[PDB]
């Protein structure tokens, strides 16, 4: 254990290694509970699973005139157009998707796949993304996701697009069966592993204990996923979410989202070399309240660790699988 | 339908980091502390204690993220899974002996110290290392848990990922248009006018049209320099004068001592410091949290880390609130 730095070949990044150093269960004027009145007026249903509501306050309009052409390399601008939407997990505020049974979070599975079906017919890049804990600026505790669908390829697609592109022609595998292929054989960094589903702590992991979640077989986009793999997810997403949870005896806080191929049009279009996967970035670092800030030298040079990603994987396999 | 970016989402590109943003453009510290590390006349962690010093002060971080020696790792055997050596210095700058002051509060000569320091340590380091990565995190906000004024300077053997990029990109700019990047960037901005923040003799600040933070700013020379030693006398002088404007506009825009990370960028260093760094322009950058107000801030999280940065505040609607401020301190 040296210090060094490693590269992250997905987002083509590298990273220095300093390896020598109470919620109601409901709330009527939550506008996210069942039967609640959301901002432009509409009263929730009744719902006793998940529910899916266009964002009132939304980043992306689906209808947006287009910047004129640009008249200078250092002054581009292109036109953007998309959805938001909100899902909401479970009617429960008070439940996150560790406390959640399979079957519950099979149906979060299911609503992910069908938002990601509905929207990708309109929109090439479809962004799934939970954003958990005051800590990560969530102001609303209910169970929930939003949904960013989008005109434009997002920037971190464009990169993953061009590091996979690049992978497959060059190796003839997609890098990300690659990866969970020598994972798999290299042990050290693994998680779990279930019949369809492994996560791991990244070589080139940046937070203190992000993990990656991907399917074992190869699998371009969310709705592909068999009825079985998905019940497996279920289950290795609540093995995952509970060791975190006991990692330091706190609902643990994290941004995470799902890459898949991109959607829209797909007539001329190869996307065998994408895979499936998912990202969880977590800031807790210590305890329930130290956490690590990613500020000065991670902002002007490079993303920096102590904790290597050996022992971090180490220290979330050991967690048990009961919630504490 | 008419576009205007004020009233109409978008996205823009960052052409020195290669990056793109999308645009919603539709929505009390004592004086002094015996045992304040960071004071005149403390003890560090180390046991050594401080002298009384009156201006600067300069040491060797005792909790450093690099050390000089290290073995480098073996060979890779797979293109997945590559390491390399890393090797460097991390030292810790205070700006004045009172713990009390920030940079905005500071005199002009005092400042002017600061930045004779910061180029006596890039001039020093930057002989053994290829980078001198000078930058200051202010606030709690940041992370910050010390709050006498100081700043970090880490150098490394390594190029870091941000100092690769901007290195690709300049190079690149100046291989097709013939100019550094930055320079046409300047001459661009000073003639658009509208993302500038204050223009001196020898220095701008503007929101730079690519900015992710609400209120980021871009400070650069308006002489073509690559580091940061070669500013002459004047030059340091009025970078110390436009700082403390900067600074105090920044203070003023929410009556709060405001935080932010911020950091100099300049020619790679080291061994190859004779190559050609033509490409190159000094600067530095802003990166501040706050959004709306002392205490609401921009999380840079879910989207923004699954996607793509994103603002709501355009740099021209943030550029035009800055220019509005004082430059006299609340
Ligand atoms: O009445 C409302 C309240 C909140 N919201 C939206 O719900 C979202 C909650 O998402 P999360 O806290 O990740 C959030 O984007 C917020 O703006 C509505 O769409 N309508
Ligand atoms: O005794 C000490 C205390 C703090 N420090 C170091 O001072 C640094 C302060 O830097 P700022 O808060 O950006 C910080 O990195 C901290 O580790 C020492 O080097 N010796
Ligand atoms: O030196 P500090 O204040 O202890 O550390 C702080 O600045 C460092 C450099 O940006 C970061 O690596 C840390 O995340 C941050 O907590
Ligand atoms: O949707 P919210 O909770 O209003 O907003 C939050 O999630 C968004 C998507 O990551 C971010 O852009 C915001 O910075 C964050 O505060
Ligand atoms: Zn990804
Ligand atoms: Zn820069």
């Amino acid at each position: 254990d040296h210090q060094h730095i490693r590269y992250n070949p997905l987002q083509d990044e590298w990273v220095l290694v300093s390896a020598h150093r109470t919620v109601p269960r409901h709330d009527p004027l939550n506008p996210l509970c069942p039967g609640a009145i959301r901002a432009n007026g509409e009263v929730n249903p009744q719902y006793d699973s998940t529910f899916l509501f266009d964002n009132d306050f939304p980043a992306l309009q689906p209808d947006a005139p287009s910047p004129g052409p640009s008249d200078h390399p250092l002054f581009q601008a292109k036109s953007a157009r998309g959805v938001c939407k909100v899902m909401c997990f479970h009617p429960w505020s008070d439940v996150t998707l560790p406390l959640m049974s399979v079957p519950e979070i099979r149906a979060v599975v299911d609503a992910w796949a069908s938002v990601t079906e509905e929207l990708g017919a309109q929109y090439p890049w479809v962004q799934i993304f939970e954003n958990k804990g005051a800590m990560m600026g969530c102001s609303n505790p209910h169970p929930h996701c939003q949904v960013w669908a989008s005109s434009f390829l997002p920037d971190i697609a464009q990169r993953e697009e061009r590091s996979q592109q690049a992978y497959k022609s060059q190796h003839g595998e997609p890098l990300l069966m690659e990866y969970s292929r020598q994972e798999l054989l290299r042990k050290e960094r693994l998680v779990l592993t279930s019949e369809h589903w492994l996560v791991l702590v990244p070589f080139w992991a940046t937070w203190p204990y992000q993990t990656l979640l991907l399917p074992r077989r190869h699998v371009r986009r969310l709705p592909e996923l068999t009825p079985a793999e998905r019940d497996d997810l279920a289950s290795i997403m609540k093995k995952l979410l509970t060791k975190y949870d006991n990692l330091f005896e706190t609902s643990f806080p994290y941004s995470m989202g799902w890459h898949g191929a991109p959607t829209g049009s797909e007539a001329g279009a190869n996307w065998n070399h994408w895979q499936l996967h998912a990202h969880y970035y977590p800031p807790l670092l210590r305890s329930a309240t130290v956490r690590k800030f990613m500020v000065g030298y991670e902002m002007l040079a490079q993303a920096q660790r102590d904790l290597t990603p050996e022992q971090a994987a180490e220290r979330l396999r050991a967690l048990p699988e009961v919630h504490y």
